[PDB]
């Protein structure tokens, strides 16, 4: 696991060595603009299937994404969606790219895997319940600008995130019987929300205002605006505080039902983040790998190891299979 | 400019060699900040306690890998309220004829110590200035943090504990204090404080957020660095604030005369509201010290206010008291 950017100050990245290309048949794109844009630009294989360490470089290297953050969301998306033992993961749907399954119920399903890391009332794709969780939607990209005209002066930042964020719940609790908003997804889902205004602002500028033009280039076309330089330093989710505390929410679901939204008092929230490691570990791992073999327990106590050098309010470790 | 990012801020020894403690000699300032009295105490600052912008940063990053973005922030809000424009420098405690001839009324040039410009009350370690002294070690505030990591942290101060914490040293103010505020600059910074001791004084090579008693009473009672001290293996700052945030939500406000009165601040900026805190700072703290600056003066302001609007975490758009 990559340790921290060696030189880490603002410099072009939309270069010569890391042109944009369209997609050829086969290329892999899903429901992550950063991991998108990364692709597109030859920061990661350009067809969207990659080791973890592949995934921390280009992140890093491509956008300036903090070390913490990059390792706490690539080993958690590893452990839940990729292939352990030949260590690769697709930035989208499920390909035999990633090699020989383990066995059920591990899915190996891709980022596009519906419940494990990807999750509901995302900003510019729509839930899984309505069929498809991965591509860009414009009808939800045209209510951000709409948003970002109301609250932001027409541009994206921390005020427009905070009011979009609560809207895109609003909209899944009275339309989608099956929404979800617990756990691993409701701290991602705040967390995510702040990372435009952070990471997708030209590094020169840095000032946390993202015109519309470059948000649609990231998350429609997954490309750079033109003379892109990234961050002047590395960051990920800076002012999440202002995106939780505009519109306060609790964990929870709807009931099998449109607008039945039940609070979950057995669910993290953003006091218990040690809670939410425990059960990421002791019951979705685990539930997707209730017995394995020597040989993937070896790789699964690897990446949790890793995956728990990560954690941002640090924790105490939890072994599902052991120390040994 | 103010320093950019550490070139390879990798974890490493800091208490070595070349940044020995050693005890105060008299000249030495010392104020209410455990991390910049730690750095005095090893070199890494002037070890009298008084040092430019530009060698706080550098000595934050390098001594304790404080990220970027946090470094100029804190920095360049304390040179504007608590240093001399002229010369340079601030002091990191009582206000000295070594930061040099003073600028006129009402401009203050108070060090760190002076109540109510960056210090304030509800501090970890510290009394309120009402009680008579706002920067010294206090036994019974930390042997009350003992007691709180005993009670929630396993004997471990970790974001756990700082979230009970920080709520309990804000209740003891409001039922003891008639003078006690909290508001505005000051009830943004005391949440990201309280983070600092669990995400840098911990060990970088074991960097799991909890922090043992006898590493914690070094930096806040010695200010000196445990044997063989590694910084943390990446830059931060305030990482999982929100955390203590969430534990006890609460809005800003004050005593109004008397002790136990408590009363919300509508006027007050909040975590929702960071440019309004941004916004403040500078129309009414900053300008108020400042209401009418000669030429070579307004010049010192408006170049520190660049510097300093540079590092707001937000983002928000530049305010400018003197004219551009
Ligand atoms: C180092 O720092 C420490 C701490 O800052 C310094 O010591 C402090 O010094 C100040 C200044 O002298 C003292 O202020 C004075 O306080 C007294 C009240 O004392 C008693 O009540 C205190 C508050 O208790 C309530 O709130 C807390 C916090 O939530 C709570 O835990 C308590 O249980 C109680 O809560 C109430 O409300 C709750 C709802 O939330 C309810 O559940 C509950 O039912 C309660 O009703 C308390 O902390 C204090 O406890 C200490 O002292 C006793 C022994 O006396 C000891 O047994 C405890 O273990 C503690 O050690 C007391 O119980 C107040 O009366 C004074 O008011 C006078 O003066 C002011 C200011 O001038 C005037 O405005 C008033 O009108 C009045 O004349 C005063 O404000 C502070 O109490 C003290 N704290 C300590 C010692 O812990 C120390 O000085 C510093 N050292 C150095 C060297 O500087
Ligand atoms: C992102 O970009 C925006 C614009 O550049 C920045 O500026 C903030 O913009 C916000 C959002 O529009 C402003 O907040 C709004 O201000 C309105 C007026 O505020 C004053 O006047 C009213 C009287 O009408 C007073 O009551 C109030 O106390 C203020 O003195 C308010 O009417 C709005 O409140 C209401 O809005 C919604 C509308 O959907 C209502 O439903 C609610 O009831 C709500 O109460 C709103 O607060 C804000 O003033 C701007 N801030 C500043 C400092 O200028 C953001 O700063 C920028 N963000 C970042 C992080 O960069
Ligand atoms: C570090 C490896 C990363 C992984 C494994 C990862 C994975 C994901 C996944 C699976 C989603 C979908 C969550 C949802 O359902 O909405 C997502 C969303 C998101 N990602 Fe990433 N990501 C990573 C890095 C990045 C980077 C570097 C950026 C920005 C620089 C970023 C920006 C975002 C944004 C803005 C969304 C939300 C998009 C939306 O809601 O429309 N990600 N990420
Ligand atoms: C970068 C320049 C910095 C400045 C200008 C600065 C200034 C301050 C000031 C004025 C206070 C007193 C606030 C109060 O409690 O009343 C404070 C508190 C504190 N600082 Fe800093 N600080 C800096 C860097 C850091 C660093 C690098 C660390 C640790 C790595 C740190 C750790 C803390 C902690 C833990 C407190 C609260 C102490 C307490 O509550 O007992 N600071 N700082
Ligand atoms: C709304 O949520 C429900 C409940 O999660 C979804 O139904 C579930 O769909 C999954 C995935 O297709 C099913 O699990 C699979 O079942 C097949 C064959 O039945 C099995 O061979 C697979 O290995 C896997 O078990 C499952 O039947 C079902 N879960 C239930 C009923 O508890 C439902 O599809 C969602 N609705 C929409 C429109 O997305
Ligand atoms: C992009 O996202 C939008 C908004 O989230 C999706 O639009 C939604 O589409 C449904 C139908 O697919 C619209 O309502 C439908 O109305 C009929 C009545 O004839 C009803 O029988 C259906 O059950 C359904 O309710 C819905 O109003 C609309 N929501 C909007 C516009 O806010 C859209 O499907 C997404 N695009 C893609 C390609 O998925
Ligand atoms: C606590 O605040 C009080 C009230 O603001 C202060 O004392 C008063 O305020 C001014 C100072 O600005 C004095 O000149 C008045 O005589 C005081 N009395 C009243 C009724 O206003 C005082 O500055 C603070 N006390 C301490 C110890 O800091
Ligand atoms: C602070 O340390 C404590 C103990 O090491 C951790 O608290 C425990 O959390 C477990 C599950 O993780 C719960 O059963 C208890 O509520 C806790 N034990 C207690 C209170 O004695 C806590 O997670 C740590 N916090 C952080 C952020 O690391
Ligand atoms: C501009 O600022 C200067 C001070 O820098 C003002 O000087 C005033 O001097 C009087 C003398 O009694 C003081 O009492 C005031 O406090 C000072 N004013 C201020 C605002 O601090 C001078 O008056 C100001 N000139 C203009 C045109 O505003
Ligand atoms: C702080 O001061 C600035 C101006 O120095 C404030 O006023 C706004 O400034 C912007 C930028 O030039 C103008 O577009 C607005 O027209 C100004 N408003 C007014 C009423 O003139 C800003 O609002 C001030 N903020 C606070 C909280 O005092
Ligand atoms: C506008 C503002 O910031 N006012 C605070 C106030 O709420 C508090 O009562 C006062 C005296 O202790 O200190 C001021 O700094
Ligand atoms: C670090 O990165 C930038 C952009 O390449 C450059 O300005 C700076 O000198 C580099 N520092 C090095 C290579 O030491
Ligand atoms: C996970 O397992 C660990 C150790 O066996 C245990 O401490 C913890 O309670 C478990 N978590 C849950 C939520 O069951
Ligand atoms: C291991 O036990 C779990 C119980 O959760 C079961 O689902 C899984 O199939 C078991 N595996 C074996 C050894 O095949
Ligand atoms: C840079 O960090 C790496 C990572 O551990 C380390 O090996 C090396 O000693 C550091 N280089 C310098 C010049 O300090
Ligand atoms: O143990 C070293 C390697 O182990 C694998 O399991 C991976 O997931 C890598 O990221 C790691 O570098
Ligand atoms: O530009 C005015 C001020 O700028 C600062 O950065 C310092 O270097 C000072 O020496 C000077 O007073
Ligand atoms: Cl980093
Ligand atoms: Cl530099
Ligand atoms: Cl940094
Ligand atoms: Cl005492
Ligand atoms: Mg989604
Ligand atoms: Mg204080």
């Amino acid at each position: 696991p990559p340790g921290p950017l060696e030189n880490s100050s603002a410099k072009l990245v939309n270069d010569e060595a890391h042109p944009w290309k369209p997609l050829r048949p086969g290329d892999i794109r899903g429901p992550c603009p950063g991991l998108n844009t990364l692709a597109s630009h030859g920061y990661l294989p350009r067809n969207g299937v990659a080791t973890p360490v592949q995934i921390i470089n280009a992140v890093q290297e491509g956008l300036n994404f903090d070390n913490q953050a990059a390792v706490f969301a690539t080993y958690a998306a590893h452990l839940v969606d990729g292939n352990l033992i030949t260590d690769l993961l697709s930035i989208g749907r499920k390909t035999r790219l990633t090699g020989p399954d383990p066995p059920p119920p591990a899915s190996v399903g891709g980022l596009n895997e519906h419940g494990t890391f990807e999750g509901d009332a995302s900003m510019t794709r729509g839930d899984a319940f309505f069929g498809n969780n991965h591509d860009f939607n414009e009808t939800l990209f045209e209510q951000l600008v709409d948003y970002s005209n109301r609250f932001g002066g027409g541009k994206y930042n921390l005020t427009v995130a905070g009011e979009l964020r609560f809207k895109r719940i609003q909209d899944s609790i009275a339309t989608n019987p099956n929404f979800s908003f617990v756990d691993f997804r409701f701290f991602t889902a705040y967390g995510e929300t702040t990372f435009p205004a952070n990471l997708f602002v030209d590094g020169r500028r840095d000032d946390g205002q993202l015109d519309m033009d470059a948000a649609r280039s990231f998350f429609q076309f997954s490309r750079m605006p033109d003379d892109f330089f990234r961050a002047p330093s590395p960051r990920s989710g800076t002012g999440v505080e202002v995106v939780i505390q505009a519109h306060p929410m609790q964990p929870g679901r709807n009931v099998g039902k449109i607008n039945s939204y039940t609070v979950d008092p057995t669910s993290s929230d953003f006091s218990t983040p040690c809670l939410m490691y425990e059960k990421f570990v002791n019951i979705t791992v685990k539930s997707l790998y209730p017995n394995p073999t020597v040989q993937l327990r070896k790789a699964l106590n690897t990446n949790l190891d890793f995956f728990f050098q990560g954690v941002a309010a640090g924790c105490t470790q939890v072994f599902p299979y052991g120390r040994d």
